[PDB]
C-alpha cells in the first residue's frame, strides 16, 4: 500500500515528480543555510505538505475514474475540487518560504 | 507539452476554488475566518516563524475542506448508481476537517498566550 | 448556530467510527496526547511547541481523509467486482509521508533543543 502508491505517482504524473525532486531539493537547502530548528522545519514542512495533498489528490482522481466513464458534472467537480486543494497546499508553501527567506 | 500544462491544472485548481466557494457553505465561512486570520497574521508584530505557523495553520483548514469538498463530490456522484448511503465516508471527511480547525485554534493559542503576557 | 451542531455531530461520528474500526487510528490518538504532554513537559518555546504537535495533528488528519477514500472505494468495490486498490497506495502513500514529516520535525527540533 504505502511504497506502492509513492511510486506509481513518480512513474505517472509530473506534478508529482516536479514537488518529489522539489521536496528533496527543500531538504538539502534547509540544512545547507544557518537557520533555526524551527525555520529548518516550517520549509521542509510545507514543501512535503504538497506532496501528501497531491498524493490525495492523486487519490480522488483514481477513483473518478474507476467508477464511471460518464462526462458528468459531479465527479468532474471532484477532480477540479481536488485541484484546487494541492493548489492552495503550493500557494501555502511558497508564501511561507518567502516570507521565512526575506529575511536571509 | 510541460508548460502548456502548467495552466491546464491551473485552469482546474481555480475552477475548483470557484466551484467550492458556490456551492459548499461550510467552504464559505472558513474561508471568511481564514482570511481574516490571515490578514491579522500579516500585520501582527511577530517573527518569521510565529507569522508563517498562524498563517499555515488555518491555511490547512482550506486544504482539508477542499479534500473534504471532493470526496463528498465523489459520494454525490456514486449516490447516482447506488441507492443506499453509509455516509460513513462523509462523516470521516467531517472529522479530518474539525481536527484541523482544532489544530488551527490551539496553534493560535498556544502562540498568542505566549506571544502575549 | 442553527446547522453547526449538526456539522460538528456528523465529525464526532467519523472520529468515533475511525477510533473503533482502525486501530491504526488507535495508535496515533496517543501519538497526539503524548506529542501535547512531551512538548508542554520539556522547556521548549512556542514555535517548537505547535510544530511538534501540528505534526502528529497532520498525520491524523492525513490518516481520516485516507480512510474516507477507502471507505469510497470499499463501497465500490464490493459491487463492482473491480479490485484495483491504486487509490488506497496512493492513500496510504499520502498517510507515510505525514509520518515522515512529523519524525523529521521531531528530530530537527529535539536535535537543536538538545
Ligand atoms: C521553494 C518553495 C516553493 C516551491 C515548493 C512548494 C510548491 C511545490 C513545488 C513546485 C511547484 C511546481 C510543481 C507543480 C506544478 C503544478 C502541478 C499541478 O498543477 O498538478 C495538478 C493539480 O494541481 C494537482 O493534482
Amino acid at each position: 500500500y504505502s511504497w506502492k502508491g509513492l511510486r506509481a505517482a513518480w512513474i505517472n504524473e509530473a506534478a508529482f515528480r516536479q514537488e518529489g525532486v522539489a521536496v528533496l531539493l527543500a531538504v538539502v537547502i534547509a540544512c545547507w543555510l544557518d537557520v533555526d530548528a524551527c525555520t529548518r522545519v516550517l520549509l521542509i514542512s510545507s514543501v512535503m505538505l504538497v506532496m501528501i495533498v497531491e498524493l490525495l489528490n492523486s487519490a480522488i482522481e483514481a477513483v473518478v475514474d474507476r467508477i464511471g466513464s460518464e462526462y458528468h458534472e459531479l465527479s468532474g467537480r471532484a477532480k477540479d475540487l481536488g485541484s484546487a486543494a494541492v493548489l492552495i497546499a503550493i500557494i501555502d508553501a511558497v508564501i511561507t518560504w518567502c516570507i521565512l527567506l526575506w529575511s536571509h
